[PDB]
């Protein structure tokens, strides 16, 4: 059977996963670091290989990768990098805490928007402190006015990342090349759901760890013929 | 000029300080050469250098050196692509062995043929090696064919395995308008630097690439450079 390993990233600075980080480009914090090295250390004492590595633009995943690739001693790896695998884009409520956010939008609509599959937040408008910052970030120049999000409810988050997973991962794995992903939690939820054929409900009730090895085991079609599986202790 | 070129030469490695020569050898960084890796991607920070595409080995020492330098300048984003053709020279049966037991072996003769010479090689690593499975087995060259994996290998070699990359991967994204950034090794970037001034044997033998230092080049459309190779910081 293939083996696919997942691997979402850890805490983030200025705990920005609890202010809806989103497209905000915050990196790891040293406790995040020591997650990903933890989870890194974990697949050496497996003892596995990879044979490529995909991950997003942003650095706090790139830097969960690079942190893992440096404890398995395969930094020579090819990675490919992609907005695709990117975190939600939460739109005007990035940055915001849970109290600022219930302040602003009252805790009806909130309530609305956790439990929704395809209701986005407020769009990021040019008043928002991270605005410019995001929206002409030369990373994303190449993308299209479609493209770009201003927002995301978690069914567009799923829908602009499969087509990386269909056009670009997949074909990886039916050659036979041992994948590993770095990414962060919707953007892997994405995946989950289409490996397990999960309803909305049941992927907005899943809640991956982070910085520890997610491993599926996949047959011929790329069905898992068994639970993910965790590595560590 | 149209085009503008940043080679960087990674620094110090922990075998650099075992007086050890290396080659093929995946030897990592020293803390030193780290701080060096930070102080030349802090200079590419404070001149506003923007890339759009990295190339460098498979060996760490000039890998990490990549890595500091993208985490420096806020670029981690970028498309990176590894490639054995810009992997340090390959130094055959010398590998592991440190100055005074290359010395002791084979007479500060011999070793003056090896270093002063553009296309001898030195001796090649054989299956008895004790670093011959560690290098010539593994799997990050697999997919080399028997005639690309080399046992040993002249500068000469080294040159001739790392143009071919440059011509068939690199020129092109230049020519498509990438920003280029190249994070290798002393041998690998003299096949690039001779390439692209024309140098003779003689002088290329003679160019020692200071390292931890973005080399700048300006180039025109036909990858001609237009002034001499500057250094950056202070
Ligand atoms: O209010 C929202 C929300 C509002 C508007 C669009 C999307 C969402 C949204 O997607 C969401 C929300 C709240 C929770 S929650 O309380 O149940 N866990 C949570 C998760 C992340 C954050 C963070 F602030 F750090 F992003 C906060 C709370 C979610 O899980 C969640 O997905
Ligand atoms: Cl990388």
């Amino acid at each position: 059977a293939y083996k696919l390993v997942l691997i979402r990233h850890g805490e983030s600075a200025w705990n920005l996963e609890n202010r809806f980080s989103g497209w905000y480009d915050a990196d790891l914090s040293p406790a995040g670091h020591e997650e990903a090295k933890r989870g890194g250390q974990a697949l050496r004492d497996a003892g596995y290989e990879f044979d490529i590595c995909f991950t997003s633009v942003q650095k706090r995943a790139i830097r969960t990768l690079w942190t893992v690739l440096d404890a398995i001693d395969q930094m020579w790896l090819p990675v490919v990098r992609t907005w695709r695998l990117n975190e939600r884009h939460y739109g005007g409520l990035t940055g915001l805490n849970k109290a600022e956010t219930a302040a602003k939008h009252g805790e009806a609509q909130v309530k609305i928007w956790r439990r929704s599959y395809d209701v986005p937040p407020p769009p990021m408008e040019p008043d928002h402190p991270f605005y410019s910052n995001i929206s002409k970030d030369r990373r994303y120049a190449d993308l299209t006015e479609d493209q770009l999000p201003s927002c995301e409810s978690l069914k567009d988050t799923i829908a602009r990342a499969l087509p990386f997973w269909n056009e670009e991962i997949v074909p990886q794995i039916k050659e036979g090349k041992r994948v590993l992903i770095a990414a962060h939690g919707n953007s892997l939820r994405g995946i989950v759901k289409h490996l397990e054929g999960l309803s909305e409900e049941a992927i907005m009730e899943l809640n991956l760890p982070t910085g520890i090895p997610i491993v599926y085991e996949l047959d011929k079609n790329l069905k898992p013929i068994k639970p993910m599986q965790f590595l560590g202790d």
